[PDB]
């Protein structure tokens, strides 16, 4: 007779919680994650920022990793997120308990967080984490303010619901850089066609296309480095082979359309 099988844990590769030193991107612009997951901290006079966490358990090293750069749990500011999966949004909750940091994220977003990324639309309860509440709500297109550095929110639904692209214009050399920070297009496992779940899922996902190959651009970053052909192990030489937000618009919607074809194959 045969039990109820046990709980099993979110599990990745080991790449993905590998830790690596801060990785200057520009003047202002560290990679403060792992090898294989961005958490971008953006350092200005008035305070820090961070994109994304990685996972549940990088809270650590990214204090750490702040620390290496001169950023106290008091100097962290506020936390913006590609997306409130727990390989993204993992350590928000311990982050906030640790730091001054504020959150600010869109409503989709914000509700997928708030229940630490269960009942999801695709995966169900496979991939949670824990909880933790906004305190700011943004609408499509605005600003968020830090130190002078104006971030803007581009909404790009699919991967998921509250998916959203954070552009700001940082510098190097004394000339502008304007950093796109964009989410995930994948769609890994989902049912794309008459979803009752996301009834409209290939539409967004076509109009998110259309988002991302339209960023300001001069450098794409993403939430796992790999999309848009980072290497963050690979030191001087680590963004050389990175993907215009162009390229990677496109090679996202290929693969879409082939996922799509399988679906009804399959
Ligand atoms: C001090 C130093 N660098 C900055 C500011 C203040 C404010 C805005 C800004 C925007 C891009 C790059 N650097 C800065
Ligand atoms: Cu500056
Ligand atoms: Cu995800
Ligand atoms: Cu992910």
């Amino acid at each position: 007779e045969v039990p109820l099988p046990q709980l099993r844990a979110y599990t990745v590769d080991a790449s993905w919680l590998q830790p690596m030193a801060p990785l200057q991107i520009a003047d202002h612009t560290w990679q403060i994650g792992t090898e294989d997951l961005t958490a971008l901290l953006v350092q200005t006079p008035d305070g820090a920022v961070l994109l994304d966490g990685g996972m549940p358990q990088m809270a650590s090293h990214l204090l750490d990793n702040m620390k290496a750069r001169g950023v106290t749990p008091r100097d962290l500011r506020l936390i913006l997120l590609s997306h409130a999966h727990a390989d993204h949004a993992g350590p928000v909750a311990e982050l906030k308990r640790r730091t001054g940091a504020k959150v600010a994220a869109n409503a989709e977003s914000a509700v997928l967080l708030a229940r630490g990324g269960s009942d999801d639309l695709h995966f169900g309860d496979g991939i949670t984490y824990p909880p933790a509440n906004a305190d700011r709500i943004v609408m499509d297109g605005e600003v968020i303010t830090v130190g002078g550095i104006v971030f803007t929110a581009h909404f790009m639904a699919g991967h998921t619901p509250g998916s959203t692209a954070w552009t700001w214009t940082d510098t190097r050399n004394g000339k502008p850089v304007r950093i796109a920070y964009a989410d995930s297009l994948s769609a890994p496992g989902y049912q794309l066609q008459g979803n009752p779940r996301y009834p409209h899922l290939i539409e967004d996902y076509r109009r998110s296309f259309a988002t991302v190959r339209a960023l300001p651009c001069d450098v794409l970053l993403t939430p796992h480095p790999g999309a848009s052909n980072w290497d963050y192990a690979a030191g001087a030489r680590a963004g050389a082979k990175a993907l215009t937000c162009k390229a990677y618009a496109d090679a996202a919607e290929q693969k879409f359309d082939g996922q799509l074809a399988k679906e009804t194959a399959g």
